[PDB]
């Protein structure tokens, strides 16, 4: 048994209301979750390109952003 | 809202049969879960001293090196 490094893509946030962040792809929601207000971090996500990230907050506005991911290559 | 890639370190190992596995670090316990045979990972964990109770009642202690990149 023995101890490895791994790295793990996550994405990170400010939430206003308490709300539900949605990850989008290329149209595609693969992510959904609702989380508390203030900070969030988002674990569990499928090379390189763009996620589209949702905040839907409680009186109905919604946050978008695009979010340029990448996958950086290890020795 | 940003990607950002965390160091998210595992404790891998084989299991014989459904298992038990502990990992203390330093005295305190870490972690504690029943696994299945085969191959197992620990995630998300708050030198490394793991124990594999297994199916049979036979223990192995283990002691596993642990280090943190600087950035
Ligand atoms: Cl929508």
């Amino acid at each position: 048994p023995y101890y490895q490094w791994n790295f793990a893509p996550v994405v990170r946030g400010i939430a206003r209301t308490q709300a539900r962040v949605e990850v989008l792809r290329d149209g595609y929601t693969v992510s959904n979750e609702l989380v508390p207000s203030g900070p969030f971090e988002l674990a569990n996500l499928p090379g390189s390109g763009e996620l589209k990230v949702i905040i839907h907050e409680s009186d109905g506005t919604k946050q978008v952003f695009t979010v340029p991911y990448d996958t950086p290559a290890v020795a």
